[PDB]
């Protein structure tokens, strides 16, 4: 695998918006948002609370569409 999806780098809790210190980069499986889009994601909220540790997939984004 060598596509790096956004990771959550802490517990993202539900309707919270995003910023640059919540999200890292990592090669995982199944492949999530991909880690090129980190800057279009800072402000969008999550419409889930996501874990530490778990890929951000585009349903839990409100508003991502790419």
């Amino acid at each position: 695998m060598a596509q790096a999806s956004v990771v959550a780098n802490q517990l993202i809790p539900i309707n919270t918006c995003l910023t640059l210190v919540m999200m890292r980069s990592e090669v995982v499986t199944p492949v999530g948002i991909p880690a090129e889009d980190i800057p279009r994601l800072v402000s969008m909220q999550v419409n889930r609370a996501v874990p530490l540790g778990t890929t951000l997939m585009p349903d839990m984004v409100k508003g991502y569409a790419a």
